[PDB]
């Protein structure tokens, strides 16, 4: 707080009750534990995906006792959504395909979900719904090159990340949006670190480590989902295969999450009127699709032969990949 740093790009949080937004029913209760969700989609004709369906997800797996509780967690989702920025990628649509993925993932795993407790549960979906907010469409490279304030504050790895987390904490301390104020200290403290954990592990930087800690599970015989560790590390790889998932929940559904070359063609280019090195990779390439192809080969299908194999239900995922790569490789 005594060094001289430029004015942040990060926004702070903004903890102001927002009126919620209408619910509009988004699909079949079959159809929102469908992986062939399409996010964009349902944004285009509603008030707000992200909304309904943080509701659609908290009713599915009963997280409240009182209407009180569930009025809570409505202006906590809404005031969260007013804590996303307008960004190509990172933004409400993000979280709310983030949400709804994970749902997804969870319930398609029946022992995780004969196993996962009512907190655990409330836990994993606050943080697919926070884990992104405040995202300013930069990297954490990005921030740290141009020496942002939150940089400094938040060392180590995954700078945003930490980010993220303070930020849903300090939104879910709002009396208004707390919904999780009849927890005893000792669960709340249970809830903050399951939290903590899965925002945190959505870092990138983490995909090498990651993956090779999942593949020692598998061989170990995977997840002794009687034990809540185990139960977390699940979630948190569910959670993660969820954030960089959009791209195998079908061909159509993959093309509109492309929108990420966006946020990367707008870093390049604020890189060049700053005057600095120009990220590699992150200018427009030649052909998006065939760019896509070792991105796909290095971080996407890892991630999803590994969840395959951890959990033999979830198959959908990768061959879906497999269909995206072979039309990209094709592709002239
Ligand atoms: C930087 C070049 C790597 C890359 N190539 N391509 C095609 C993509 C791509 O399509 N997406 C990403 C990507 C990169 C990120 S990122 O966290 O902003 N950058 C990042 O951390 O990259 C890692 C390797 C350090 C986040 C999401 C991404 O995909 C959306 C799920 N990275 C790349
Ligand atoms: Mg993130
Ligand atoms: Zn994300």
């Amino acid at each position: 707080s005594t060094r001289r740093l430029p004015p942040s790009i990060v926004q702070d949080t903004i903890l102001a009750v927002v009126p919620p937004k209408s619910c509009a029913a988004i699909g079949t209760d079959v159809d929102l534990r469908d992986w062939g969700f399409d996010t964009f989609e349902v944004a285009s004709r509603v008030p707000s995906v992200l909304q309904s369906v943080a509701m659609h997800v908290a009713l599915a797996w009963d997280f409240f006792a009182s209407q009180e509780e569930a009025q809570k967690w409505a202006f906590l989702v809404a005031a969260v959504e007013n804590n996303y920025r307008p960004n190509p990628y990172h933004n409400a649509i993000h979280a709310a395909d983030v949400l709804q993925g994970t749902f997804s993932l969870v319930s398609a795993a029946k022992p995780l979900m004969e196993h996962l407790t009512p907190l655990e549960c409330k836990a994993a979906a606050f943080a697919a719904l926070t884990h992104d907010v405040c995202h300013p469409g930069r990297t954490n490279a990005f921030l740290a090159a141009v020496q942002d304030p939150v940089s400094f504050k938040f060392s180590g790895k995954g700078t945003l990340e930490q980010l993220h987390t303070a930020t849903a904490f300090e939104l879910l301390n709002v009396t208004e949006f707390d919904f999780t104020s009849s927890m005893d200290n000792a669960s709340f403290l249970e809830f903050k670190n399951i939290v903590s954990h899965l925002i945190g592990h959505t870092d990138m930087s983490l995909h090498s480590e990651t993956v090779a800690k999942h593949g020692a599970k598998l061989s170990a015989g995977g997840f002794d989902c009687t034990c809540k560790e185990d139960r977390l590390e699940a979630l948190s790889l569910l959670l993660h295969a969820a954030d960089i998932g959009a791209s195998s929940r079908g061909v159509a559904i993959a093309r509109k999450w492309l929108v990420i070359l966006q946020e990367f063609a707008d870093q390049a280019e604020d890189e060049r009127r700053r005057g600095l090195p120009v990220t590699p990779g992150f200018e427009t390439p030649s052909s998006v699709e065939k760019s896509q192809i070792p991105f796909l080969d290095f971080f996407v299908i890892p991630t999803f032969d590994l969840l395959h194999q951890l959990f033999p239900s979830i198959e959908e995922p990768l061959h879906n990949l497999r269909k995206l790569r072979e039309l990209y490789a094709a592709k002239a």
